[PDB]
Formats: C-alpha cells, sequence, structure tokens
C-alpha cells in the first residue's frame, strides 16, 4: 500500500526543504518520512539510517551531535556554502 516512489536524492530534497531557513532535525526528518512513508518505514524502518547516509552524502550539511545549548530533542543540520546547487540550481522553479 502507498506504492511510494523509490527515490533517495529526492527523499532528501524533500527532507531539506523541511527547513524554510537552514536547519534540519534528523529527528524531525525521520518523523517527517513516516508522515508520507508509512508502508515504507513500517516495512523498512531500518533504512532510517540508510537515508541519513545519503542525507549528508547528498547536500553535505553539518550536524550537531549533542550541541552544548539545546535540551536534547533533535539536531541542527545546516547546508555548507560549497554546493548551494540544490538551493537554487535553476533559480526558483
Amino acid at each position: 500500500m502507498v506504492k511510494p516512489p523509490y527515490s533517495y536524492i529526492a527523499l532528501i530534497t524533500m527532507a531539506i526543504l523541511q527547513s524554510p531557513q537552514k536547519k534540519l532535525t534528523l529527528s524531525g526528518i525521520c518523523e517527517f518520512i513516516s508522515n508520507r512513508f508509512p508502508y515504507y518505514r513500517e516495512k523498512f524502518p531500518a533504512w532510517q539510517n540508510s537515508i541519513r547516509h545519503n542525507l549528508s552524502l547528498n547536500d553535505c550539511f553539518v550536524k550537531i551531535p549533542r550541541e552544548p545549548g539545546n535540551p536534547g530533542k533533535g539536531n541542527y543540520w545546516t547546508l555548507d556554502p560549497q554546493s548551494e546547487d540544490m538551493f537554487d540550481n535553476g533559480s526558483f522553479l
């Protein structure tokens, strides 16, 4: 059921947009996936990390492993000023 599309790079493109600024919370991402990937996560919940691998291997942002300021909910992934190609390769389609 759900017959979802098999696209990783795309899975991230949507996982990145999640942040209208420049902060992605892997915790808010995993929950964001199941939001539209129930039969996928409910079937392949072990791929939760698999996506993370391509997640940072896609854009190449910086994750904060237990930052000395937050309480302990998620992370603050920020896109590095190197690619900025996905940010707006075309312009704003």
